């Protein structure tokens, strides 16, 4: 590349393996916006929020693609593994087990951060600081409102109406 | 008829049990919509759910109706027999003896496909594959997802918000 | 009911049958209107002005239903007899059992009016007359007119220009 | 081709027979459009109707040649043959002569389409029937209605109203 | 499920396994999207075009998810293995690349559509003939005229004038 | 015919003639416009072309056929050949014999003008220099700028920028 600078390749595999890990949670909501589709489920809402955040973590596995692409780095793509269950429970066992995700790749981000940060890289340090760490704080505090809120209502005709009001 | 062609006496037959059944599964949803229009029952939108089903059904058999006529056959009417009950019980007996109906309806249906196409006509096939294989199996999807939300939200007030909610 | 007040039992039962009389006249019309849509009569205002008839009669069928539940009585249906013929002839004959058929309607119409004042039941007397007397009397002046006009203008030609010019 | 796949040269020779039958009745259609043009007929709503049937037929057949491109086919064209008559007679003599066209080319089509079935081809077994089957008889419907109309009116005056009338 | 009817387990199956096809298809897209946007090659709207296939691939998995659900069968996903290659070489040798890629999601789609034809399955097959056989009858053919103009323009500037003038 | 005046018989034959001459020309340009939409030549700018060229004539065949009943003489249909080949090679080679047509037809035209007005027809001479010539010369020169501006920029990416520039 005529345009690498000041971009090691500890940095540049770090990223890639940020890569494959935004893409194992796109897949992840992908099967847990599909059980909730299922016709002895049948809440709508929360399966369109979930197919919601499998688009956003694939828009966040493409920009780290981009910024690979604009540092002069190269992508190198690995196999995507199958998530965990294929049936998740009730709604509060599913939005608990999202929050765990939210907060492993939360401590994915914060390692990517650091290696950056040892290696001097100032570009990629404000980049992950700008677009991903504080993305990801929020989006951990709405996991955890939303499964207080699961917990207040209870099973049955309060789920029911979770569904209804939570995400209009 | 001058414009009669490929359209053997055995699918005429078939298609006129089709208008026959069609006319039944409308006068049911009929005796429905009124059942739930009662002074002691009170679910208003429910009534007007029912209401509007059997509007469609009456459409289903009219273009039935249509397309026999547009093949050079003849239009045969019998009688249109009563309803099974007078009145459906609570809301979660009535979605489920809805269910039923059109699962029956759609064996059928599928039956009449099965008919047309050991006769070879291919016309009539491709217009029961368009216009009412595919609108069956939404509708058995719906009155399914309407059964497991019925039996989420239990009865006495989880009826009474199912019945503000779920046709807004 | 917690609402029922000065409603008797045969005024009940003769509201009933009214229903069952009103729905019959709906399938007679639907069959007449699907006769005029065959292709070796060809007369496709003449079709469209029958299946207007025939949603008038289901109309007015389902007011009655409402005005059953309104009383606070019971809504109990029967079975829909086929109708007397499966082809109607030629124009003039059609429209003259359809005169015949609305003339017995009133006469139906005339006695519900006549035992309800019997029983002293004020709310239903100034219902069937302010909703259904007037309707028919315009009704079957209607049809006594267009018997009229076909018996004018002949055969043939007189029946195309009929069908061309009277329905616009 | 590089895109040629399950396309067997039995599908492809009956395709370029198929083409070679609509521009032959687009051909027979514009004989008729001019012929009820003539000084000595003058019926100019009959002509323009046959002048838009032509253009239909020659629309028929350029998507059949686009097809046979799509599939990496190679269109073969032949000779397109003058049609039977220079002149058609009385007005119904040419809708019956039109109907039986249409039949013909009907039977052509289901022939077609038997092949396509034969040969286990999906994608044109479907093609035919969303584009050509359902329009088939659609137009015989409608040149079989004409028939029994022009029978209807008579000579004379009567086939001048339904110039005047049936095409506005 | 309760909506479940004339669905056997094997064309449940095959279903599942053209979802995981149609995965591994917008895969190879997004890989080579990120090819062709490296600093030193340089193509952006071929990379625009394979980033917008990519996001096709994955709707079509999407829809294949959704009727499973609506047919009341259960989606079971697998791993998504990594594409063949890192980098496609030239722009000649990726489009024909896609296109074999094309080719072989079209046999898959055929045999997906004989299992579905062998048992019986009238709405499965024609959602496979409305939904996806065309579109891939359609996307072979695009794919085959770029290879063609690509072969035609060859290396360099007219590599640089197909990415300027084709996509806009 | 009542109309018939100062129009002999070698001039009605003469212009029959040229109504077969124009529906030949048509059909040849429809099967090079449908050379140019193949997957392997793929110039789809050229096969537009071809395609408005083909409607054209065939719009000047019609105008021939409308004088033709305008005078009170009888249109008389013939055979309409295939054109000379299946395909038409490179882009300059079916530019040249689309001027070679072009040039045969003027000397069509030009020798029935030369019969007209040896059988002093003043209106027919008057209609054929105003609209047939001074088209006929203004298309012979489009084309022959055409074959010039094909030699010019020569195969390959000359072909595919002509494609792309001369007719927008
Ligand atoms: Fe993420
Ligand atoms: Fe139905
Ligand atoms: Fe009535
Ligand atoms: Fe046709
Ligand atoms: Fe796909
Ligand atoms: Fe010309």
């Amino acid at each position: 590349s005529l345009a690498r600078q000041n971009y090691h390749s500890e940095v540049e595999a770090a990223v890639n393996k940020q890569i494959n890990i935004e893409l194992y949670a796109s897949y992840v909501y992908l099967s847990m916006s599909f059980y909730f589709d299922r016709d002895d489920v049948a809440l709508p809402n929360i399966a369109k929020f979930f197919k919601e955040q499998s688009d956003e973590e694939r828009e966040h596995a493409t920009e780290l693609m981009r910024v690979q692409n604009l540092r002069g780095g190269r992508v190198v793509l690995q196999d995507i593994q199958k998530p965990e269950n294929d049936e998740w429970g009730t709604a509060l066992k599913a939005f608990e087990a999202a929050l765990a995700l939210e907060k492993f790749n939360n401590e994915s981000l914060l390692k990517l951060h650091s290696t950056a940060g040892n290696h001097n890289d100032a570009h990629l340090t404000d980049f992950i600081e700008e677009k991903y760490l504080d993305e990801q704080v929020k989006s951990i505090n709405e996991f955890a409102r939303m499964v207080a809120n699961l917990k207040r209502v209870g099973p049955g005709v309060g789920e029911y109406v979770f569904d209804k009001e939570h995400f209009s």
